[PDB]
């Protein structure tokens, strides 16, 4: 509700990262294992019976719920399939045994989230659980169970804190579920590690604040730009080229790194600048080598990067290096440098952060 | 492997398609059925089973897919999963109780595509189908089933009359596990029907040929545009943004109607034109709303529509009117257009039509 010495809720809203993953994972990790005794006594009977898992949601909530799916089937091993709202909302679908129907939403408001719900009552999905971050909304209030993200108020229009918060939660759910499925313990231990280390590897992402703020320059007068991403890292790429839509107003697509040569590579050139998040070695390879075909044009490829993967940056091909990290909440981790990138680039460009042109908080009407 | 009386393989290609499709019809349809008798005598009792179906495939050929899947799951009932290629191969999936592999590819010789069949192999698949274009590919080769698409060769570098013989074969493949399941017969009837009526329609769309030409006039100049689809159109708006990438280099990207007001309304303004396909009267109702929202900016919406929707023009709203068209082949139909419109915008810019920069007809290589 107040800036404080933040110049826009946004700003203020990616800085309280930290402080926001702390209050949502309090209470829920007791012993080194997820404690979710909040969902009710008989909730771990359903859980337990899942056998599929249905996501639902629109906007930033849906880029959260794909990097799950990837979370889900192989940690898990439980088979996730994620929708956007309004598309499962208009179509005939086939309903999956012992299906499970969580929404993701942080208003708990949106008109296709709510919908697809409701539609699903109706449809023979064993039960409904929401994410939300606001207490006592329409989603929270017609589905079985809920878990609140605990984030605080957002205020900004484009989301930072809620989708952090989101993933974390996912990540929670993720952990219960292996171990209900009786899965080697291992598997919920490291999650648990993994985001025990989270709040302050986030404090860690944002010192290198000076660092984006120093590479928006490069962005601020483009017009177009191209985030690639593979497996759990492509819907981080989803995220980036949104906030770069959102608050910059720059035409930024996502694309799945594997399909750079099935069609835009074509229109690389020096006003379409290519982010690359977190690739291996193997993946760096093939790009560079993509890179390298448009070089006459000025393709250039900037790549967030672990500092153990010791790659150098070339003439078109420059590393950002950035702090290693646990592998399970990489995810997490690179989203904050992407939602710094879009800040700094609005700053400078001066457009209006928390109230982006023709954009809503929550879309409540159809 | 001639052009004739065509400037290019690929405008070749496109006027091809009626014939290409009669061509993959032929001695599949017998007695107002399906006819899926080439695939052997142990095909129906593995179909039978099939309680999922999983679709590998890259580029064009996974945006038939996607056309599918919504075939699949309001049609046959069966739940259906479509993924890249390349993602499917580098991560860890949850197997489906009792899935069907199907690879989608025109060459059959796609690396990605190949690499997902052979690791599906080892994860419990009740087996395999190949679609494709190429007769004893390895696709095709290593598949344990085969339906080929029979289009003839494909030359130029983008897809055209393999992406609509692809949809073709699909449809025909979701009306015989219509039967297998025991669905109303009616089901298998009307796709049979609209198969049969396939052909001449599209002989009927490419007859507006002259329509398209004087559309591409307003697109050619400009740097960015927006496709739009719901449902089953979606895929269809996915690939018409796929070719203003591929021959045209135009940043073009697609988007599901019901996010426009999540991200991309923020960036529309006069060098980014919208384009929606096939919209019913609700859905161009909020379209028409949002775009209101950007008049000021000289957004403009140009609209493929049934003439029997009766939607006029406004002044930034261009109604396109289309011959009407039976509902289960409009995905096919709604695909020539933008196919057309593609080839006209790269004939007025004079771009390499056939041979496009950077990409090419197979990446057989990894
Ligand atoms: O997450 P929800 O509240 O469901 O809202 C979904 C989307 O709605 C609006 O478009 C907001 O600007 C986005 O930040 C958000 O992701
Ligand atoms: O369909 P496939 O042969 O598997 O190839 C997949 C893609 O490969 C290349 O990128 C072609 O230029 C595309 O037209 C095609 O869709």
């Amino acid at each position: 509700g107040d800036k404080g010495i933040y110049r826009h809720y946004m700003q203020k809203e990616i800085y309280e990262q930290p402080n926001a993953i702390k209050n949502t994972l309090t209470g829920r990790i007791s012993h080194g294992q997820v404690d979710l005794s909040e969902l009710g006594p008989n909730a771990d009977e359903l859980l337990s019976k899942v056998e599929h898992i249905q996501i639902l949601a629109c906007g930033t909530s849906y880029n959260s719920g794909m990097v799950s799916r990837y979370w889900f089937e192989s940690l898990a091993g439980i088979p996730c399939d994620v929708e956007i709202a309004s598309e499962f909302r208009y179509r005939k679908s086939a309903v999956r045994r012992n299906s499970l129907m969580i929404t993701l939403s942080q208003s708990g408001e949106t008109a296709d989230t709510l919908a697809g719900l409701r539609l699903s009552k109706e449809l023979g999905y064993l039960g409904s659980l929401a994410i939300c971050n606001v207490p006592g909304s329409s989603l929270v209030r017609e589905s079985d169970l809920a878990l609140m993200t605990n984030a605080g108020t957002e205020i900004g229009v484009a989301s930072t804190k809620a989708f952090t918060t989101q993933l974390t939660v996912l990540l929670m759910l993720v952990a219960k579920l292996s171990r209900l499925k009786g899965l080697d313990a291992s598997i919920e231990h490291d999650i648990v590690h993994g985001l025990q280390a989270l709040p302050s590897r986030i404090e860690q992402m944002l010192s290198q604040d000076k660092r984006i703020e120093a590479l928006a320059e490069d962005f601020s007068d483009k017009h177009h730009a191209l985030f690639l991403g593979r497996g759990d890292q492509y819907p981080i790429a989803l995220e980036g080229a949104l906030k770069l839509k959102e608050i910059s107003y720059i035409h930024a697509e996502a694309y799945a790194a594997g399909e750079l040569k099935h069609g835009p590579l074509a229109l690389i050139d020096a006003d379409m600048p290519v982010i690359v998040v977190a690739p291996n070695n193997e993946l760096l390879e093939k790009l560079k080598s993509n890179i390298e075909e448009v070089r006459a044009r000025g393709g250039q490829l900037y790549v967030f990067a672990d500092q153990d993967a010791g790659f150098v940056s070339s003439d078109n091909m420059h590393i950002i290096e950035m702090p290693h990290v646990e592998e399970v909440i990489a995810p997490i981790f690179y989203t904050v440098p992407l939602q710094l990138l879009a800040y700094h680039v609005a700053l400078i460009k001066g457009t209006d952060v928390d109230q982006p042109r023709n954009l809503a908080k929550s879309v409540t009407v159809e």
